[PDB]
């Protein structure tokens, strides 16, 4: 097996079926005393749920789903009725992600979309009926950060307060991006620093929030 099959085993038979929290606190105990992986983590989740509970989107989209932590951290923090979109690009990912939304009880709020965020966003209009995003979480690959904020703008996707978030902006580091929000007048941008997940290495979130054109 894999590092993602044995959390989602982990998982079924450590946490309690239709419990987010149980969910997450059986992935981070895990990924703390067995096997490292790119979750987000407790830490930085922290923060992220504190940005969920003050804009209380009613759409949100991710980019990189992996094995559905990210998913679930937000997803059960949403109001009744408020979806998340999750973009992912490996199938066995996806996979892992719908098995832990089913376990979790949270797959009528998440919907996956499989491929590449780059191929998925031009067709979020037309095909999944997307009007605008209220918030979008980027935890994909840092050489997409920027080209896909900027294929969200050009796709009419982005209004004035959406809420852009985004994973790792120190280690891996996501310097092209951080430089173009942080002189852009379009965006207001934060930075909360941090911890990468499991680790005592100093990460960070930007959150970068959309003014118009
Ligand atoms: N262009 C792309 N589009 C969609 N998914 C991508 C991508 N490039 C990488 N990925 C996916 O992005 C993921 C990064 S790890 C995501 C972790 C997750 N947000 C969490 O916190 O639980 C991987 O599963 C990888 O396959
Ligand atoms: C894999 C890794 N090694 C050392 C340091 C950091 C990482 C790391 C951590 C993350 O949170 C990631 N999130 C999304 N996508 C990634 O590529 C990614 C990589
Ligand atoms: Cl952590
Ligand atoms: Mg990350």
């Amino acid at each position: 097996d894999t590092k993602e099959q044995r959390i989602l085993r982990y998982v079924q038979q450590n946490a309690k079926p239709g419990d987010p929290q149980s969910v997450l606190e059986a992935i981070d105990t895990y990924c703390t005393q067995k096997e490292w992986a790119m979750n987000v983590g407790d830490a930085k989740g922290q923060i992220m749920d504190a940005v969920i509970r003050e804009y209380s989107p009613s759409l949100v989209l991710e980019l990189g789903a992996y094995c559905g932590y990210s998913a679930v951290r937000m997803a059960r923090l949403l109001q009744p009725g408020a979806r998340l979109l999750t973009m992912e690009i490996n199938p066995d990912c996806a996979a892992i992600t719908q098995q832990m939304l089913n376990f979790a009880g949270l797959q009528d709020k998440v919907t996956i979309l499989n491929g590449a965020s780059q191929d998925l966003i031009p067709q979020l209009k037309k095909k999944y009926d997307v009007d605008t995003l209220d918030m979008v979480f980027l935890d994909h690959w840092k050489d997409r950060y920027l080209p896909d904020t900027l294929l969200l703008e050009k796709c009419g996707l982005l209004r004035k307060g959406t809420v852009l978030l985004a994973d790792n902006v120190i280690v891996p580091g996501t310097p092209d991006f951080l430089a173009y929000v942080r002189g852009s007048s379009s965006f207001e941008c934060t930075h909360y620093s941090s911890y990468l997940e499991y680790m005592k290495v100093v990460d960070g979130l930007e959150k970068a929030i959309y003014q118009g054109p």
